[PDB]
């Protein structure tokens, strides 16, 4: 019905943010397998071979019947326990951009809600303008069929009351296109939402724009992830840095090997029937000393990049400033509209009243008076719409804030009221 | 000419849609290459060593030499098995990808070539309007010059005047941009085209909207891709799994090889010149028992590959949906605008009318007889869009239900008439003004 | 304070253009790790497995020591002197990359800074609309109070006043959201800039269509990356080719190794127990025969990968004809515009002089009076606006070209001149 219980709805199901949940759960799994080259590795082989001979082995045919139960164990791969760290970075970086997507569908959601508000406002002023303009085409074909008004009159009405029902048409379809949007996003579809209390509709000048500032320099989300992509461009320099150092691998061993032989070849002491067995331990230690001048290179590129990504901080940077400061801008300019558009509509109203008054004695016309209704119902449209600018204003510098949540949308139920349906408000 | 031959014309030189043509192309050709680990490796190898012990062999010096063929057919290998039925789906959804693109080369064709006719009527009828206003000055001066009617009449029409006069500045240069955007479409500029026949036009009723939807439900080329990327990931879970799979291979081999020693310990029998000749066919079993979790850690991330998308899934439908339903919304509104500005046309002339015998006999003004020409040429390019709105917004429907089609396309030159042209309609420069 | 100046800053800081610069760096340098398999890799090892025994071989338990520098050498693979060019071909493309993003920070600064300024005007001539009004609404609501005008006068005016009252936060806001635009940019706020110098300002016809259509031919960026490409693409059909061909290398090494038997049936000849220091060294070779006919599908997707890159060319060269002819299109309905307003002006001033002096006559009224007020602000913005347009335009073309530089914007220095302040008034 209203906003939170429509939000609550969407959250349950939208597919963007399920399937940004799907990557976090998959970046943070996939930890496990950063962790797994770090732990014992134990493998089964075993072997059929067979043999021949003929040259200097002159037909000595064999073959064999091999098993193995091989262990390998790491016990000093920098390498590999940087790769670890570097994969637990990155599901922070995606843990950061599934917070960034669940305030995008709130944002999504406000406006798709608003939007749809906000249509409906557009079509009751198109149609209260349309029996306004209606009226007095009415009434001036009544004068005109007794001679008391000019046929020009009746005419110059009917041309002004065909443009407004071609209005109405679009506002029609408008709005069937703004609850089609709210589908989309919800997953659901509502044939009434609550209302905007317009008695209740008040205004709050925001908090100051440098505190605004100091803040989401703290919890910009945007902001942070950027360092943390950028923590992780530097982590990625050392993992080519580690291309310089040693590396230690326990690997131990058991295994079975009947061997047989031939027809006319040899014979012993020489060879055979044997069934050797054999348990192994090792220690392969192995150290790059050049190959080729690539981890030198590895490492100019990790850091040409981490260089990248700190450029890509100081932008996420910019458009935190950008962003917050002219969300500031906006919510002001919104309470100067609103309390313009307000004054607006009452001289527009005062001045229809005026024309009406003026056209019954000849100092104006039938024209005027349809144009002081025109600017009367674009005053009212332009007003009302100014409250929904200014609600979301409040929710973009939320957002900028990277504060925003359940609790905002919560908060704006104090506003929303009565219940209103989607078109026929008719006809 | 025509949408129907003009389209043929960008069908075949398309360079968005052949380069998808080679991304399906190269997709299926790569299945040949998912199929290479399963069939026989052969491999031909040669080599030369030399030794020097200088330890405890010191005077020990073999010097080797090798041949070979190897074989290493492979006989169970579970996940080459997979990746090549995985290479097969990969190349079934590139291939409904290039589907798509042959229905996007139709719709942008449709919508950029009556882009054109739109930007024709509004620069025909702007320029109409210009003179009708010009009438209006003109005699006006005339009246003026005389001395019939005051010079404000003649001041205040002359601005009226220059307000069009820039307003079609522009209208010109949304015809060339359009024309110039189609030839970026199909590749070739087009000195006139087919007109829309407005006596030859009607509108009809679309299907019912729950029609649509079933239709679109089980037609559409962007869910059907999404469907068969859904069920691609259900197979990399599949391929993920394999890893706890044992493998089976074939070998054989056929090498000679001549090591003969030397040096000053080569003195017992352990040294002379081996000649060992060989033939080899071996069975290397592989068997995996633990890999630090590994195995089980791909599974869970091709898992919630899955659930993610089965969201793209999702994602795709919400956006059928919408698009279905918001098309289907358009036609009806389409419609009612061709039906509200044909009659808005007539009442905005009919005022015209009035409006010029009013001023005539003093009741309204000049004023007055050039506000009601601008809200008449005004109603005529609301009409004109309103057509060409709704014959887009049907092609977006038949797009939506993935049956987007040259039946169409030649469909609608059954209401396309008379050629006009896309170019100067015409700079008078006199000047009154 | 002025364009030049501004860009100057923006080219020094800007993040945008300075990771693109960081990414030219790192293909250009992955060229060095692109190379480094032509050349000799050097190793080292230090093998130890004790190894016991059961079995038919029971009792017998070595343990053995090793040490062995490993070299290696390349001496024939030209599919590894193959990918160093198709690293170095790739490099070439980010370079071109670069360049493209050099000239859009030029366009990005440019297009802010003329935002701000155009930005200023829109919020100049609403306040001198809102004091024209202002005055019309105050002379009437003398003469009302006094008999000489109807409250219809007043009230008419009232109501058309605070229609730019609010007009006048909207263009005040966004002169506000504007010059927030150009600290994005540039990385500063800038109080005030060097204004459109408009007396002295003159609109040049541009070169002909054609002439422009073959110039971007021959330097648009977009183009020639198009071109590095394909022949980037071309190299891989090559690579693909080369997967039949054999691999000589060189190989050799130093090494030790202690071992040590300990048992029972330590007692034979076949196993040895020695301490060998062998400097192995010697050629190996490698020839493929047949592998499934992978190379040849390597080679038929590699041939689909250049018509692929070819097509997508022709993308690119319509792209080019297209921005390189409609932006020619539109500098050419710029002066035109720029025309028809300097007259619109003229003529709705002339207008707006005419209802005044019909007002205080009879034949028109005091809506008449307003509107064309209205009118007026309304060519003058559409005057300052085409002027500002007209002047990006030229920056476009300099840009389809892909020959947009510094020297572009230098001239727009002889446009600029006197300053003004960024916020009110
Ligand atoms: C590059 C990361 C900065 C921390 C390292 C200290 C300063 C860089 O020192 C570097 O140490 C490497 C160690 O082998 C050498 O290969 C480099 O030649 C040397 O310049
Ligand atoms: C954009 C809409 C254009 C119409 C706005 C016209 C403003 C009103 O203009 C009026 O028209 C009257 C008709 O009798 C004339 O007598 C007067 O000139 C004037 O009061
Ligand atoms: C009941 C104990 C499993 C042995 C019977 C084989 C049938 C179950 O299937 C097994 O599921 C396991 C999933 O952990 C996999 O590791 C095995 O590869 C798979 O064979
Ligand atoms: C029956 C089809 C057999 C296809 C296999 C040959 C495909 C053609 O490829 C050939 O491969 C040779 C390397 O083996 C190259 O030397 C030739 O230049 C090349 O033409």
């Amino acid at each position: 019905e209203n906003l939170m219980q429509v939000y609550q709805q969407a959250r349950l199901s939208n597919p963007e943010l399920r399937k940004s949940a799907a990557d976090r759960d998959a970046a943070f799994e996939k930890i496990n397998e950063a962790r797994s080259p770090l732990l014992p590795q134990l493998g089964l082989g075993a072997d059929y071979t067979y043999s021949n001979g003929y040259r200097d082995a002159n037909g000595i045919n064999s073959n064999e019947t091999s098993a193995s139960l091989q262990l390998t164990q790491t016990l000093f791969d920098m390498s590999k326990w940087r790769g670890l760290t570097l994969q637990e970075k990155a599901a922070g970086i995606q843990d950061v951009t599934y917070q960034t997507d669940q305030q995008t569908l709130i944002l999504n959601t406000a406006n798709a809600y608003f939007k749809v508000l906000n249509a409906i406002d557009v079509l009751s002023y198109t149609q209260a303008q349309k029996e306004a303009i209606y009226r007095q085409l009415d009434q001036t074909t009544q004068r005109f069929n007794v001679g008391l008004v000019a046929i020009t009159d009746v005419q110059n009405a009917r041309a002004q009351y065909d443009t407004v029902l071609a209005n109405e048409v679009t506002a029609r379809n408008n709005l069937d296109n703004a609850v089609e949007e709210l589908r989309q996003v919800t997953g659901n579809y509502y044939p009434e939402l609550a209302s905007l209390n317009v008695e209740h509709f008040k205004t709050d000048k925001p908090k100051a724009v440098n505190a605004l500032l100091k803040e989401a320099e703290n919890r910009n989300l945007s902001l942070l992830q950027a360092r943390l992509s950028q923590d992780l461009a530097r982590e990625q320099i050392r993992q080519a840095q580690d291309g310089h150092l040693p590396t230690l691998n326990l690997t131990a061993s058991t295994g079975i090997s009947d061997t047989s032989y031939s027809g006319s070849k040899t014979n012993s002491t020489q060879y055979d029937d044997s069934n050797m067995g054999q348990n192994k331990i090792g220690l392969n230690f192995s150290l790059p000393l050049y190959q080729g001048g690539m981890v030198n290179s590895q490492v100019k590129q990790a850091q040409y990049n981490f260089v990248g990504a700190s450029e890509q901080l100081e932008s996420a940077h910019r458009s935190v400033v950008q962003t917050v400061r002219s969300s500031f801008n906006n919510i002001n300019a919104s309470i100067s509209s609103i309390n313009a558009y307000k004054q607006a509509v009452v001289s527009a109203q005062s001045s229809l009243d005026a024309m009406e008054a003026g056209y019954s004695v000849g100092t104006r016309t039938i024209v005027d008076v349809l144009d002081a209704t025109t600017t009367l119902y674009d005053a009212k449209q332009q007003l009302a719409n100014a409250r929904y600018t200014y609600l979301i204003n409040q929710l973009n510098i939320k957002y900028a804030l990277g504060t925003l949540n359940e609790q905002d949308l919560l908060a704006l139920n104090s506003t929303l009221g009565k219940p209103i349906p989607t078109s026929p408000e008719s006809v």
